[PDB]
């Protein structure tokens, strides 16, 4: 379909046929029909634009899209210029101050420059109602952004998944730890960033695996 990167649409689109897929549109559909949905329908899919399927190196689950005005862009934690870092974000980036040297803020929190390193920035749930966090909930995107996870599980190789909080850790339970590198800790969210993330120094960690396996590390700073 529309705005799904080709290389991602060459692999995933046995889904689109697939009934519960077809369901989930409907939904989705009947949702913008009489409310405000996140994000809009041209940056669902921005997590496929931004590198091929098989230069994917590192992958961040997430949960729900930002259910805020101009947040969600289509791939987690990151907000589109000139929106603020919510707060997310924001320890983010402080755990980043400490653990990638001479890391700069740069003020924005848009995350592409991760994504077009090979960063995956995949929500669990790619859509929301306006103001009301996990209101797509288990209707079918869940399934979906399982087969992406499965599909990365057993295609590619020497992935590093970054799984932050309960709700990610459960999606990436089944990834094979000896053909990838899971490193998990707790969600970066206020509520519990002081539960393990501060101090999880999983962007240097995460740059160490991949060299180890003779990949290119992330540029964190490139943003
Ligand atoms: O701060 C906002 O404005 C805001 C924050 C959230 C999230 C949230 C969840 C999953 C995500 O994938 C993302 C993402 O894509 O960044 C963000 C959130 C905030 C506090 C929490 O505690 C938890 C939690 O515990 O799971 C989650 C959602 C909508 C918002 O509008």
């Amino acid at each position: 379909m529309e705005f799904f990167g080709e290389s991602w649409k060459k692999h995933l689109s046995g889904e689109f046929g697939k009934p519960y897929f077809i369901k989930l549109m409907g939904f989705v559909a009947e949702e913008r029909k009489h409310y405000t949905v996140y994000p809009p329908p041209h940056q669902v899919f921005t997590w496929t634009q931004m590198c091929d399927i098989k230069d994917v190196k590192v992958v961040i689950l997430g949960q729900d899209p930002y259910h805020g005005p101009n947040q969600a862009h289509g791939l987690c934690f990151s907000v589109q210029r000139p929106v603020p870092p919510p707060p997310s974000l924001e320890n983010i980036y402080k755990e980043l101050s400490t653990d990638i040297e001479d890391f700069v803020h740069p003020g924005h929190g848009d995350l592409s420059g991760w994504a077009k390193q090979g960063v995956l920035l995949l929500n669990a749930v790619l859509t929301v109602r306006a103001h009301q966090a996990n209101s797509h909930k288990e209707r079918g995107w869940e399934q979906f952004t399982d087969a992406v996870v499965s599909w990365l599980n057993q295609n590619s190789n020497g992935l590093v998944f970054l799984l932050w909080g309960s709700y990610a850790q459960k999606k990436g339970s089944a990834i094979d730890r000896k053909r990838h590198h899971v490193l998990q800790t707790a969600h970066p969210s206020p509520l519990s960033v002081y539960r393990g993330f501060f101090g999880c120094r999983h962007f240097s960690k995460t740059n160490e695996l991949l060299q180890k396996s003779g990949k290119k590390p992330i540029d964190w700073k490139e943003l």
